[PDB]
């Protein structure tokens, strides 16, 4: 069972935990309620196993994504903020956090991906994915690569499958059709093509993760990388110097990079929801609350009206809003999490050469529908 | 008829238009609504015109004395904010834009008048209007002038006729009565008198616009001006050493400027209410919004406390205070335009001689009455 | 009778009245009602014998403590925050200001007690009671003293006393035993004993009280203080490179010092009761408002969330933030007048010599109790 009393919290570990923890401190200095904050691993997959059987966090921290499933499953309680505090946050940040008309968790940041480069070894990034390869010859004769990004997760490589045409489900008359897949698409080939081409020409590796592509552009190992705000903190540690850039263009079209709102739920098994609900509204969506976790690891645009103005001055920020345009939040429907599943196993197969861009995306189409 | 599912809105000239443009494209950004910022010749005269037919602006930008007007002609929709909206700004600000228990726009900006004087021409601008004729002399004889406004708007005038006893309409027991009106008394006969003097002793010229007045001051030609906040933008441009003081003294009374709060009014006809109330709370009425709107034109002292500390300790800021405090909030009543229209017509024909200062005042007093 | 249509304000010697002063011109400026503000002196004793008649100030500022008690007396009328102004203040506050379910004054900060020494005389502060009079020898020589602070009113002598046991009134099962007094204790006696060996010892003296210590700290005679937020200003004045640090410990167990939250009340007898709580909600309790207020003399840590970044990273509110963590937030019950009383007379005579510790606290814990 959940502990009474207290509050357990989980967030990812790209994330800024000791920032939240130092806030779940202060917390505990007001109310004497114990905040402890956790970072375990797999916790989006972890999660809906514990929360069914009524254990788990008291908090859960992901993308709004995940959020529509778990709400489905019967996992979250239903925020209930009053109008002054909805007022505090953007209203679109709140439809990511909708679920069948019902408020199930709470919005903290707008988070996108963009053209990290370095200034020195490339003072002018490629604006297309197009001129990469020849931009990598040149690199390679130096010792050096021009682009290096996580290969393991679909989010990624996302941008570049979706810049043609390649998309998730439609929507259509205010509705998304769980049915229609467009991840098969002429657009989504072209883009997944592109990428094979360049681990085939040797400009990328398969065996690329998070980890080995910050080494490198934090290392000046690679003239580019693909991240979110998250990752600036480590790229400062470095010395590194780097420019957040709107994403290179695919077929004369801009990148479209799924758009995710860090939300923070709570688990419908918990004995302190009153608790969790005072912490989140009264501590965390605070300006002195998202400066602890900005501080520690970048949140992005935040949803906190009161706190713009101290990020919408910040070059990366503007950056990060433009490629965020040029994307689309993605849909918090129960079906997401069977369309990652399907594109990682595509990605992962294509790029390992096990199967052809066309046999992958085939099978990652009909596994993502119903 | 108003074209539904974008927004059209009308605002002032001397405003900040380009940056209110900014914000609107920042609405499009986040909800894909197109906002247009036109700015028409005579819009206060223009719109209830439009209005009254189903056609005209979604959203109309003035200040709050034309409002209780349009509201009686049944042209103004009852804008609805929630406790929660309306606890963002200062009560006062409310008052204002209320017209028969209803709230009829929302308030922006309060706008008062101020003595602006080039600090290399006048280190020490005179305290009281008395000394303006001496101070000329001196001038003239350095081939400048010492004081230069608009005496084409009754606005620029009234607060050296409001100075020793001068009144719009007479307010007794919570209201105004409108067959009361104090523009024929003692006090605004010395006060336009002075002002006929000043011209008949070639101290001023009753041709004298809004635009002839803000050349020869930003040209460096006049010592001095009369102006409200808008006007900063243009003196920074022009590299003026310039300082926003307190309007002079007339037979030791202080000068009385017709305080004005620039308003935002939703058109009854327009099928899109919901999204300019979306607008105005969510987008304009925030620190980001009226930042982008005051860096193009400053807007004085902001009705939003939220945003207070980032113009609150400005000395111009201070100044258009100190102005509004000796001043009075305008009636926002249906006879305030009957009201502007007789003293315009009394102002000119005095300052021309066209007629005596007697006659015409008298004229105005029975013109502003029903 | 109490003026209608003018606010009247008692306010603390030691407070910022002037900065509450400039908010009251401020509120006279865009309302045009005079703002009286007033320290009268012994405050806390003189408001309920003239609010018992129906005279009185509008409003009354101390610590809660006291407006339980005023309340009860059926001197404080119930204050009416929407929620949407409740959200703009930390909850713990809020809790701080109820008596019976109702909320009878407003909380604008949080003030603790801390060690403030001169860098230049002493480096390194001591971390332990039990080292000072040792510290004091060495001062001595350099003709100056180790520690000086006003052993006149119990709330300095307070955190000690509490250190290893001392306590006003029994706290469990979410509320007060009245009957249940902890000045009497081991704990409460250990703490007094120590305080009075100081004296004995010629490394205190008895009749020090708030004045006699503040010059002597800021006149560089003594090298350590114990004070509030409010105090630092006069520091300032003084340019002594002064240091706000945790409180020494006592028995190796911190010293407990008794947190106070300034707060507002609304005499019951007022007829301006819409206008106080005009002025409190928008313009005291607002960013502007607490700036005029700390820039007198600070506040401390406010209560007032969207201010929290302007003093959060300032060391010296750390400090007081660290002090009160340490301590205990004050009972607003009635029976806390008592019980200061109690100690107050406890402390003087056990100081004086007049009583033994034993005597004095002993007489002290049966006159606290009913
Ligand atoms: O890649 C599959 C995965 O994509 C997104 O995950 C992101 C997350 O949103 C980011 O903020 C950061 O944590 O990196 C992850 C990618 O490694 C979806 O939100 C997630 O649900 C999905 O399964
Ligand atoms: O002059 C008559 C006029 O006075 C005010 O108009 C002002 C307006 O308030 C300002 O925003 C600025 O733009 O200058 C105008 C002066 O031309 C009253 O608001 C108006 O209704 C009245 O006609
Ligand atoms: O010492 C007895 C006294 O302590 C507290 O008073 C504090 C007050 O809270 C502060 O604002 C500051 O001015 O100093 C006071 C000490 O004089 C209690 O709040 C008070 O009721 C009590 O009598
Ligand atoms: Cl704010
Ligand atoms: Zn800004
Ligand atoms: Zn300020
Ligand atoms: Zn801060």
């Amino acid at each position: 069972k959940i502990e009474e009393g207290k509050l357990v919290i989980w967030i990812n570990g790209d994330k800024g935990y000791n920032g939240l923890a130092e806030v779940g401190k202060k917390f505990e200095k007001d109310t004497g309620i114990k905040v402890t904050v956790e970072h375990p691993d797999k916790l989006e997959e972890k999660f809906p196993q514990v929360a069914a059987t009524g254990d788990g966090p008291d908090i859960i921290f992901w993308a709004h994504d995940r959020f529509g499933g778990y709400a489905q499953s019967g996992l979250l309680a239903e925020i209930t903020p009053d109008k002054a505090f909805q007022d505090k946050l953007y209203p679109f940040t709140w439809d990511a956090v909708r679920y069948n008309g019902k408020l199930i968790a709470y919005p903290i940041a707008v988070e996108a991906l963009s053209l990290i480069y370095n200034k020195d070894l490339l003072p002018n990034p490629p604006k297309t994915w197009e001129e990469i390869p020849a931009l990598d010859k040149e690199l390679k004769a130096k010792g050096k690569s021009a682009l290096m990004f996580n290969l393991q997760e679909p989010y990624f490589t996302w941008p570049l499958i979706a810049a043609d045409g390649g998309y998730a489900f439609k929507y259509e008359n205010g509705k998304y059709d769980i049915k229609d897949v467009g991840v098969d698409n002429a657009g989504a080939k072209a883009g997944l093509t592109f990428l094979v081409d360049l681990i085939k020409n040797k400009h990328m590796n398969a065996d690329t993760d998070y980890s080995i592509a910050e080494a490198a552009f934090n290392k000046g190992e690679t003239a580019m990388t693909i991240n979110g705000p998250w990752a600036w903190s480590n790229i400062d540690t470095s010395k590194v110097n780097y420019g957040v850039t709107v994403l290179p263009t695919f077929k004369g079209q801009p990148s479209k990079p799924f758009v995710g709102v860090l939300s923070a739920g709570i688990n419908a098994a918990s004995p302190n929801k009153e608790l969790a609900k005072e912490f989140l509204e009264n501590y965390l969506l605070t300006d002195e609350g998202l400066e602890a976790v900005n501080k520690d690891k970048p949140l992005g645009a935040v949803a906190l009206k009161s706190y713009e103005h101290e990020l919408a001055h910040d070059p990366r920020i503007a950056a990060t809003m433009e490629n965020a345009q040029k994307g689309e939040i993605m849909p918090n429907i129960p079906q997401m999490s069977a369309f990652w599943y399907a594109v990682r196993t595509a990605v992962i197969n294509a790029a390992s050469g096990r199967q052809t861009v066309d046999a992958a995306l085939a099978a990652a189409q009909t596994n993502a529908a119903a």
